[PDB]
C-alpha cells in the first residue's frame, strides 16, 4: 500500500549483504553545479521513482573515503551522490551549501531528458550524509532543511554541538576511539542536544576516526543500519522498523543509543 515502498521484504542478511537488490551504475557529474565534483549512483531496475541522498566528506578527504555507500544504498533503492567539495578545506556551514547544490542537481538531472537518472528521482524525498565536517554539514542542512527526511551523519563534528532544531530523523554513527573529533566532546553532544525528533546513536566498538569510511571493516552492520535508517524514514517503510530501531546484538558496537524511533498504537 506504501508507494515509495521498493524491493523484496528486507533480511539480516539481505541488510549485511555487500549488494541489496538492484542493480546499480553510475556516472560522473559533467558540470557541478556549486561543488566540486560529484559521483551519482543508481539503481537500474528500482521499479518506481526512489528518493536520493548527499554525502559529503571530511577534511583533506574526497570521495574515495565515502565512496561506498554509493552502491551499497543504490543497490537497496535510492539515487546517491557522493561530492567533492570546493576546496578540500571547507568547513561545516560550507559542506552543508555543496551537499544541498548536490541535491538541487539531482533534482536537475531528473528533469534533464539526457540524463541516466531522468524520471528516476522522487525529488520531495531527501536524505544527507556525511564524514566528519560533513557529517556536521549534513546536520546543518537538516536543521535547515526540515523537509529533509533523513539524515545519517557519521563521526560528526561542528564548531558548534547545538542541534537542537534538527527535527530530521537522524542517525549518528560514530567510533568509539576517535582521536580527532572525540564522542565525548562531538558526536554525543550533538546527539543529546536533539530532543524533537527520531534520532539514533551507534558507537563502534574501538573504531578510530574512519571507523565508517571506505574500506572499514563493519560494512555488514554499518551498511545494515545506513539502509534500514534511511529506508524507514526516506520511503516510510516500517517492513524496516525493526532494523532501524533495534539495539543490534553485536560486539561492534561499543554505545547504542536511541528515541522517538519506534512506533507506539
Ligand atoms: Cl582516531
Ligand atoms: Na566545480
Amino acid at each position: 500500500t506504501n508507494p515509495y515502498a521498493r524491493g523484496p521484504n528486507p533480511t539480516a542478511a539481505s541488510l549485511e549483504a555487500s549488494a541489496g537488490p538492484f542493480t546499480v551504475r553510475s556516472f560522473t557529474v559533467s558540470r557541478p553545479s556549486g561543488y566540486g565534483a560529484g559521483t551519482v549512483y543508481y539503481p537500474t531496475n528500482a521499479g518506481g521513482t526512489v528518493g536520493a541522498i548527499a554525502i559529503v566528506p571530511g577534511y583533506t578527504a574526497r570521495q574515495s573515503s565515502i565512496k561506498w555507500w554509493g552502491p551499497r544504498l543504490a543497490s537497496h533503492g535510492f539515487v546517491v551522490i557522493t561530492i567533492d567539495t570546493n576546496s578540500t578545506l571547507d568547513q561545516p556551514s560550507s559542506r552543508s551549501s555543496q551537499q544541498m547544490a548536490a541535491l538541487r542537481q539531482v533534482a536537475s538531472l531528473n528533469g534533464t531528458s539526457s540524463s541516466p537518472i531522468y524520471g528516476k528521482v522522487d525529488t520531495a524525498r531527501m536524505g544527507v550524509m556525511g564524514f566528519s565536517m560533513g557529517g556536521g554539514g549534513s546536520l546543518i542542512s537538516a536543521a535547515n532543511n526540515p523537509s529533509l527526511k533523513a539524515a545519517a551523519p557519521q563521526a560528526p563534528w561542528d564548531s558548534s554541538t547545538n542541534f537542537s532544531s534538527v527535527t530530521v530523523p537522524t542517525l549518528i554513527f560514530a567510533c568509539e576511539n576517535d582521536s580527532i573529533a572525540p564522542v565525548n566532546s562531538s558526536a554525543l553532544p550533538i546527539y543529546d542536544s536533539m530532543s524533537r525528533n527520531a534520532k539514533q546513536f551507534l558507537e563502534i566498538n574501538g573504531g578510530s576516526h574512519s571507523c565508517a569510511n571506505s574500506g572499514n571493516s563493519n560494512q555488514a552492520l554499518i551498511g545494515k543500519k545506513g539502509v534500514a535508517w534511511m529506508k524507514r524514514f526516506m520511503d516510510n517503510d516500517t517492513r524496516y522498523s525493526t532494523f532501524a530501531c533495534e539495539n543490534p546484538n553485536s560486539t561492534r558496537v561499543s554505545d547504542f543509543r536511541t528515541a522517538n524511533c519506534s512506533h507506539h498504537h
